[PDB]
DNA sequence: CATAATAACAATATCAAGATATTGTTATTATG
């Protein structure tokens, strides 16, 4: 209760820069995160905090589980974004305890089912081809998705903060690995690689990636890229991405499921550890080494392991 | 009447075991 005022301006100017649009939606959540906000104001008293807070809560009711979490965090974050990260409604302004096991639940339950039917990418070298052949492309959303399907980085990654810098192999540059900075997601952990420059593998030369990668940068909408936020980054891009993923591997892709963009890191992982992995390491090992997670993190990767490489399937039924 | 824009709505994958930050889908709105 030291700060008693406080303003969510992120919260404010999506507001007054959605006050005059041609069309789209109501920003009603932001509208109601914004009344919470201008409610909190003045607020001494914690009974009223926890009054306002079921009230909030009892909004968004017959809603999904994931959406609520979500949105629980939008709240949280504008709360830390008014008032501070001391204010005692951060410890009222919470989820239920039984809804974030459920949720972990769900989760690893979706992991398991995953790993106990994998997914056969029997057309996966015709895809690698496609982003190597969107790497020499002009079009920056074409060279984008080249890169993602050939380093393996996140869209957010690719698109707005990747360095990619040559990895020398003793002397001379390395034909099958670049350096990279830096990872998303981190949180400014302690053993996380936040500003941390680390070596990953390729699927393609060294000198391919680089040189598509440099173009990238230099064009008008990379430079318009270059720093976005990640909300900026899903308005610019996201959908255009998505239909682009969508038409252009549309009948190589398995039948199982669609084209997704995070697919690429997945194949990524699947391919350069069926490439470049060293005898005396791990599936998890290797993954959580070439994705950079967090130290001593080994399960994370278990939610990049759900397609199988056809020439495994096979050799696995040689076993006959 | 489609039509495109827009944010609600939703799920996944990370750092840390209690949530945050990314990626992914659809209903609404103004408008032409």
């Amino acid at each position: 209760d030291y700060p008693k005022t406080g303003v969510a301006t992120s919260i404010v100017e999506k507001i007054e820069r959605a006050e005059f649009n041609t069309a789209g939606r109501k920003p009603t959540v932001l509208l109601r995160i914004a009344d919470f906000i201008a409610a909190m104001n003045g607020m001494d008293a914690k009974q009223d905090m926890q009054a306002l807070w079921d009230a909030e809560i009892a909004i968004m009711n017959g809603r999904a589980q994931t959406t609520i979490i979500s949105y629980i965090t939008k709240y949280r974050n504008a709360i830390r974004e008014a008032f501070g990260d001391d204010h005692p409604m951060l410890k009222i302004a919470t989820g239920d305890a039984a809804m974030y096991d459920e949720a972990r639940r769900v989760k690893m339950e979706k992991i398991a089912n995953k790993h106990g039917a994998l997914i056969t990418f029997e057309n996966y070298r015709q895809v690698l081809k496609i982003c190597e052949d969107c790497l020499k492309s002009s079009d920056p959303l074409m060279i984008g998705i080249g890169l993602i399907g050939m380093t393996g980085r996140a869209p957010y990654e690719v698109f707005t903060q990747a360095e990619f810098s040559p990895a020398p192999y003793g002397k001379g540059v390395s034909k099958w690995s670049i350096l990279f900075n830096g990872q998303a997601k981190t949180k400014q952990g302690e053993g996380t690689k936040f500003g941390i420059t680390y070596e990953i593998p390729v699927l393609t030369r060294s000198e391919t990636v680089l040189a598509a990668y440099k173009r990238l940068r230099e064009s008008g909408q990379g430079k318009l890229w270059h720093g976005m936020s990640i909300d900026d980054f899903s308005s610019e891009t996201r959908l255009l991405l998505r239909d682009t993923v969508f038409n252009l591997f549309e009948d190589v892709w398995p039948k199982e499921e669609l084209p997704k963009p995070y697919g690429l890191r997945h194949l990524y992982a699947e391919v350069a550890y069926h490439n470049f992995a060293p005898p005396h390491v791990t599936k998890n090992s290797y993954f959580a080494a070439i994705l950079g997670h967090n130290n001593n993190d080994l399960e994370t990767s278990l939610s990049y392991m759900t397609y199988t490489l056809p020439e495994d399937r096979d050799n696995a039924l040689a076993r006959l």
